[PDB]
């Protein structure tokens, strides 16, 4: 079978506490999936699933995916659930949802990521009771989302992993990190975010807040990089400059097999030829990547040089100069709008985010061959092929 | 293609603060991992991916699942990733899992879920700060697990909204609980539990203590189950005993193609034939099995009288009579060994749990057509048809 | 015996979450403690104890009275103690200081008050352990120096009781409170409050900040206050305007003998002649100081009218409107520098606090006979009477 | 003048989470409130103020003193105020009540300390928010009244100070604490207890259980007590059984003038002739009652050997070796029914328990000159001397 993206929406990707500070995830969910319907013409009482990838759903309730389906429109016939590969679990969802499709279970499926790390709790097992002394107050962004439960150190020092082993100098990685603030601007200056951004309401109590525009987005210079202190250690590379942030926001994409578009006029913004997960070392999960976009080329039948267009989450400076030192490929039609240190890395969303990226970056130059893909905490990594109708 | 189930297993269900009060859900998991490699004769090299169900993951660490896997003896090569459907998470793996052989993306994966209720925290949102006055601390599992986030309410609530519709009378309620005890009171006293339990060590300070029975099987009288008060309104008929309790626990089960077990010579438990998830109204969330059971056999091919042994989770005993009076299969061989009344209510484990019961009890006894299916949480409803061999 | 006053001092009162946001209530009355031994001549190591009001110590560590009289300069063989009379705290611990003189117990002795409630954490009894449930996060500010323990309802509520048996119109309080803030701002303009404020030197990782000036004196208009919504009742009287705030401080005074300032040529700024405490009707707090002052003067044998200047602590515009109603002194003596609900209302130090206010103001314009009161929580008030040398 | 004390009485002293587990200090306080005034024959009506030393009222609300006062039966008119001075409020505060009827300011003050351990709630500053990370959730027992706020360690390494300063063999702490096991189970035997305790009636859901026995009372042996492991360093001589426990409990006394007492026809205890606190290192804290206990013989103009009965309360076994060998008085008239090592140490409370413990014994034996003191955390010492009528 075939199956094709009929649409696709993502939210503005919002600072750590910023404009985002007080929604919670399943809203921003929520926008997204009645965007898609929008964008495509399929009405809500269609949907037969949605699948959303959420890594910190902790005090949000029953099945915030749910949460965000009924609240969208979705009707209570439809089934909702969520699903955590970490990083990369905005872009599984879509292949998840694509083999709903493909093994005839059903017909249209909303699939995609959505995070919201401001709202992220803290908290401690208190069922025991504490009889004497102090006990840490656990936060569970740091715990469940950026912390190698094998090793017990940051995400950032596999960074520093990747960086002692492929000798990437400080010099080096700030140089790849001003490329993408400087492909970033430049595409919000020109507007190439809008037809991708679906303007969230933020509701408060002073008034209503329009966000329609990625407020991590700045303007770096390759001085003002090398003046930032390491993040991590007292002896390394990233700093917080060259390193993803913590971000909220919500990405979805509306998948239906390619006979359905065509009976109903629905132009796809491309066709799902192949996918691919693999682990590796959680030392060097940064290298995640690298096989799995292998070996989602392998699967299309795709050579490396065949792509027209590439998205490589950038969760860190080092990790993202190893994947296009080691796959080779032509670094610009790598994030040619920039990347996650620019943009934003919402966790659960980020992998249909760049997806989002990918799919209006596809149809605006008229590229055919796709690729996005990131890396994945605990050593793994995702990938997916994409190809223009 | 054609998807079997080569072996199965699963933990004995601990009770709240009980055997497993300190036990983490991973080390759970990675026992039922292990296990269903041993019984099948598979390699822990050999598994592509694993996919466990969790609702309650928060302060456990990045993706439990990989922690389970890896701790299991599962190599850096293959992924993991969780997933969360409440209730139905524990059978929604093993169709998930299916899915990943029927596209060809996958070979070996080991499909299940874990939950640990008495590890999850009480946590709250602290970023923003509080300028001034009290705040509430709130309970994970209350929150993300047992209140619908559509009303509020604890999902007691919904099993008298289910009883006040079917005319279930209070005698008639406390009678379904009863013989849900009596039946797992002769399972647990002729052995029929022991081939799915795998032993689990709980390693503690004062020697180590090996759990392989069901701690929360007790002898219920009916003069003892009429003097409880409800627990959750207090003008109503569910009560503490005829509501399924919180508990801990694992199951998994291995997936491979039906000539990759005939090339293996494994004997497979049975094979998956049909899956369906279909959502209903929250108000009446425990009739969520009544129209995804008739989807599933629809797509099997089968009529109702054709199942020779069913298991329906019993949340509750409103809800269980509700589903069983609609669909209008025959009694005798729904829950023959008893429901989850009696056993235990392991959220992300709890569709896994029945499907290990089921997966047994349809080949000591040499039942041919299976079903297994559960109530979800928010109005939705999971089912499996499994054939034997 | 004949006990003087030889020095006093204050920090400037800080708002909530202000510039003592950070400071901890020790060190802001080590500056203090500092200060008044630099006014007198006296050096730290002639101190006998230190003896400092405070009402919300919770996680401060052991004893920060004595912290402050180390911190200062105090050696260890002098003692030190905290006591807690809620807001008459700071000038009860003069007069307990004055005791320790007047028994022969103690030659020169260091009293006053301190607070920092912005500091004070939340707090919740977690030894037994919460097996289910949320559980509240106490507020020790609102719980333990803000409610009152016998009807449950905040301080202002009693202030609504005053207002509602004295017949005090919200036009009334309004214009008590612009009288206050006019007083206050007028007096920091002129510089009267410069001899009773030390300068506190916030040292912050961002540079060293010096406050010297009661922050929470702003311009107050009458149509800027009728518009404030009443923050204890949905229709009541005190708003947050005409009722004082929350604000972190320090006060103290250095005691002694009359013949040992005599000795060491020290013109003290009063001496103490008469003290009293009496409590009231827990509903009706904010009458503390009506029988406590009438007490204090019968005791030093002096009338109402013999009174050349007064300093009435005010809690809320309702209670320091019906104290100068009952008393019947002359409002233009009373709170001329202005009062609490301009300055600022540190529980614990607000005790000594209008003792600075009136030593200095006394000293300036040659008043010979004065009285400084407080109402106190509970029901409770204290008043002191000094006499110029 | 002359203070009397006309009676005394103290709840039983119970153990960290025991009979007194969630039992508030003020209703522990009331209880001796009552019982002073019933033993005297004054009615609650003519207390003039209510002093009760408390190091742990975080979370108990608005003055704990004065909740107590008014659940005994003091009227609203009367005062109340809780003071701290850690391990010596108890005793202080009956100083300072004694000073009050020295003044001529007050005529009947009932003194004590009272101290809630079990009740002590965990407490984290949370106004200024946590931006990111993890926070420690702070113990207010072990934080505000077990740790030395200048050097960071517990009480129990002050005594390790002290234990190799002064030659303290670790067998010889175990001796000491056999000694005061010994001593205590011998007083509780013989009903030496009976006239100090008053029963306190815990008021439990299920039943209320009268409690007038020290539960903190055990048989202890030599070789139980010679291998339990240093609770505070890994290689220390300080252990569990010879270092005072966490517990809770109240005592106090009625204050009155000796002419008052021949008034109203009552014997008092004994008299207070003089009191005295002096400060020392806090590395050696538990030195306090040394130079303490000299000046408060030198303002009584009495010898050591003047002495007939001496309480010196037992924080830790090497800290009363210390005192007794410093001083030389006989260690048979110290602490003859017990001490603190087997009774327990309620921080606020333990000030008044050993002078409950000393005026009992006083009356009993026929001793005429006593002496009570106490070390204090910080680096201090209180002491009173008492003469029998
Ligand atoms: C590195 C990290 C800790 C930054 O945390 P942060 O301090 O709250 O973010 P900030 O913007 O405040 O960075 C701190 C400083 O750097 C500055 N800064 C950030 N980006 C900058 C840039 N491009 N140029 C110059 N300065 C910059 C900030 O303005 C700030 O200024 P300050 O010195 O006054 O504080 C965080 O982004 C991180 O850990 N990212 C990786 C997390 C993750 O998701 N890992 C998994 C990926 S798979
Ligand atoms: C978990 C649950 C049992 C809570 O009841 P509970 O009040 O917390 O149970 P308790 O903590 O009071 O302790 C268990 C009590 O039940 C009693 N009990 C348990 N099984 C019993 C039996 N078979 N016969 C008689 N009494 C029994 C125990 O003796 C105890 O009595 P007690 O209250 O006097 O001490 C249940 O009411 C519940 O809330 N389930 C929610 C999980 C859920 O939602 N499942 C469906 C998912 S859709
Ligand atoms: C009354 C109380 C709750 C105020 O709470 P608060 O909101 O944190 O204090 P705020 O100053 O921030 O009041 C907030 C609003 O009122 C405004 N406001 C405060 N004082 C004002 C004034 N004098 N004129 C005009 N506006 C004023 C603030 O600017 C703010 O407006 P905004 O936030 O809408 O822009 C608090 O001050 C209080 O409870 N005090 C009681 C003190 C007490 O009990 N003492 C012991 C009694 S013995
Ligand atoms: C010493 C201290 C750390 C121990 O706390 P604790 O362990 O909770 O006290 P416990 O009652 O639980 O004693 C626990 C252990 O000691 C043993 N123990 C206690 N008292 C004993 C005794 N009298 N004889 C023999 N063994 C005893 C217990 O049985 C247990 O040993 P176990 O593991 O074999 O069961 C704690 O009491 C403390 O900090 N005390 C200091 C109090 C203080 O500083 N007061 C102020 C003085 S200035
Ligand atoms: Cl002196
Ligand atoms: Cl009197």
């Amino acid at each position: 079978p075939s199956i094709v993206i009929a649409s696709a929406a993502r939210t503005a990707v919002g600072s750590f506490n910023g404009a985002f500070a007080n929604t919670p995830a399943h809203e921003l969910g929520a926008t997204v999936i009645s965007a898609v319907l929008e964008r495509a013409g399929v009405a809500a009482g269609e949907v037969n699933e949605v699948i959303l990838g959420q890594v910190l759903p902790a005090g949000e309730g029953q099945n915030p995916a749910r949460q965000a389906a009924m609240k969208a429109g979705v009707p209570q016939e439809a089934t909702a659930w969520g699903m955590n590969q970490l990083c990369g679990s905005g872009l599984r969802a879509v292949a998840l949802g694509m083999q709903q499709i493909a093994t005839g279970d059903a017909s249209i499926i909303v699939a995609g990521g959505m995070e919201s790390m401001s709202m992220a709790p803290h908290c401690a097992h208190l069922r025991g009771g504490v009889k004497m002394g102090d006990f840490k107050m656990i936060d569970t962004m740091i715990k469940d989302g950026l912390t190698d439960a094998f090793y017990g150190y940051h995400m950032g020092t596999t960074a520093e992993n990747v960086a002692k082993q492929w000798q990437l100098s400080r010099d080096e990685q700030d140089a790849f990190a001003v490329a993408s603030y400087n492909k970033a601007e430049a595409a919000q200056k020109d507007g190439r975010f809008k037809d991708e951004i679906v303007p969230f309401i933020v509701k408060g109590r002073k008034g209503d807040i329009t966000v329609d525009a990625d407020e991590e987005i700045r303007g770096a210079t390759l001085d003002s990089m090398a003046k930032l202190r390491p993040a991590f250690d007292k002896e390394g590379t990233v700093t917080a400059g060259n390193a993803s942030g913590l971000n909220d926001g919500a990405a979805a994409a509306l998948l239906m097999s390619e006979a359905e578009a065509s009976r109903r006029g629905i132009q796809p913004l491309g066709r799902i030829v192949s996918w691919a997960t693999v682990g590796v070392d959680p030392k060097v999960m940064g290298t995640g990547p690298i096989p799995a976009s292998r070996k989602a080329l392998e699967r299309a039948g795709w050579k490396i040089g065949d792509l027209d267009l590439v998205e490589a989450n950038e969760a860190f400076a080092a990790q993202a100069c190893a994947v296009n030192k080691d796959l080779g490929w032509d670094p610009s039609i790598v994030n040619v709008n920039g990347g996650a240190i620019a943009i934003g890395h919402p966790i659960g969303a980020s992998g249909a985010r760049i997806l989002n990226t990918l799919l209006f970056e596809m149809k605006r130059r008229g590229a055919r061959k796709g690729l996005a893909t990131l890396c994945i905490g605990g050593g793994m990594g995702v990938a997916m092929c994409i190809e223009s109708l």
